């Protein structure tokens, strides 16, 4: 079935009277106290408590929104996220933590967040910036239900629109351009324009595109009706990374590719098509490390509240034309000594991959790319725009190296860090 853009209207979400009286609300506080964020536990999102920890002054607060049956519960289940068998990521955790971490039980898609009244209210009233984090980033199975996906979004509008009103930070995906042509899908462009209809599943279910797509038509009301300052964040490819061990995304497309890659044994010559004397064509693969998107999507959503005014959309991509594609990490792999060779024909590769992904242990085949099964060499970023994106991150000096700051390229122990993790997980 057919969902438009012209249908998801705040009217249909939020009642009539707060909608009135945020066209009246007085604009934004300069000033960064208290941070919401959602989706915590996720695999940005724990990176994204630590960077708005980073970004908070002694006076500061975070409060994150976490699904459990008590506060406890919630609290808790939050600690566990940054005890994953790195003693330097607890530390850091406890010390940015310290008396200016809150940890609230509660359903973004819920009514008043799953909160009671006292808390939505002083969340209402005190909260100074809004950070909706993805609670799963570039998922294989990815199924949302776009119901409650939609109705979570506009309970958050709703509390930005409340008693004052809140900048928002929006965590959306490069899926959001899959449909759209090229030159069309830009930083600059309104998302209701360029996309103003999308499909779900009979169970109203949908993709990871189409999900996040919605949060942007709903943010761009409520920036059109009364002036919501928003920051809206297109990540492609985010890749765990060496700050912290044991830190993974499990379902990715990369992380089950290095799963596969090592556990078979077995890799091709190129992913993509060779030129006509046969040989392995320049490519790039566009991911970043979790470290710098978590950073950026902090650093840059947070000057909007600064008091920057207006709607922004952030490709929050590796653009850069560095020859460094699944080829390389395949040779990164190869050169660090781990058990892996290719096959010269991509044809006979691919049989045999597929037939030794099937004699793999139920649990490896599980968390590998065998499920995925559904295709031919691949074709080479330069694709989708990312020029507002890279004049804030050098800009706002995002990143270690504060002199010349840039998008960063992926390097080889970054990937060598998948099979490390693998194995400290036991999946390898």
């Amino acid at each position: 079935t057919e969902v438009h853009a012209s249908d998801l209207t705040l009217d249909r979400f939020i009642d009539a009277d707060t909608l009135a009286t945020a066209v009246n609300l007085p604009g934004p506080s300069p000033e960064l106290r208290t941070v919401l964020l959602t989706g915590a536990t996720g695999f940005l999102g724990r990176y994204l408590v630590l960077e708005l920890l980073r970004r908070l002054d002694v006076d500061g607060r975070l409060i994150c929104l976490v699904r459990a049956e008590s506060d406890e519960d919630a609290r808790r289940r939050l600690e566990k996220t940054f005890d994953s068998g790195d003693p330097e990521l607890l530390r850091h955790f406890k010390e940015l933590a310290a008396d200016r971490l809150e940890v609230v039980a509660g359903d973004k898609s819920e009514p008043d967040l799953g909160l009671d009244q006292p808390m939505w209210r002083r969340l209402a009233e005190t909260v100074d910036l809004i950070v909706d984090s993805a609670a799963m980033v570039n998922a294989f199975p990815y199924h949302e239900l776009f119901g409650p996906n939609v109705a979570g979004t506009a309970e958050l509008i709703r509390i930005a629109l409340t008693t004052k009103l809140k900048p928002f930070t929006y965590v959306s995906t490069a899926d959001v351009g899959a449909a759209i042509e090229p030159s069309a899908f830009t930083e600059d462009a309104d998302i209701r324009v360029i996309s103003p209809t999308r499909t779900v599943d009979g169970g109203w279910a949908g993709g990871y595109g189409t999900s996040k797509w919605a949060g942007e038509v709903l943010l761009r009301e409520a920036n059109d009706l009364c002036a919501l300052p928003v920051a809206v964040f297109r990540c492609g490819m985010i890749l765990a990374d060496t700050s912290y061990a044991g830190q993974l995304n499990m379902s990715d497309w990369v992380t089950r590719m290095v799963l596969s890659l090592m556990a078979t044994g077995i890799a091709p010559r190129s992913f993509y098509e060779p030129d006509s004397e046969g040989n392995r064509q320049r490519a790039h693969f566009d991911g970043l490390p979790v470290t710098f998107v978590a950073e950026a999507i902090a650093v840059l959503g947070a000057r909007v509240a600064s008091s920057l005014a207006g709607f922004a959309t952030y490709h929050v991509m590796n653009p850069h034309d560095d020859g460094i594609g699944l080829d390389e990490y395949v040779d990164w792999l190869i050169e660090a000594g781990y058990p892996i060779r290719r096959i010269d024909d991509f044809a006979e590769w691919l049989q045999r991959f597929e037939a030794s992904l099937g004699a793999l242990p139920d649990r490896q085949r599980r968390h590998s790319v065998l499920p995925m099964l559904l295709n031919s060499q691949r074709l080479q970023g330069c694709s989708a725009p990312t020029d507002r994106f890279r004049a804030a991150v050098r800009a706002a000096k995002v990143g270690s190296d504060k002199d010349n700051p840039d998008i960063p390229h992926v390097s080889a122990p970054t990937i060598i860090n998948y099979v490390t993790n693998l194995q400290l997980l036991g999946l390898l």
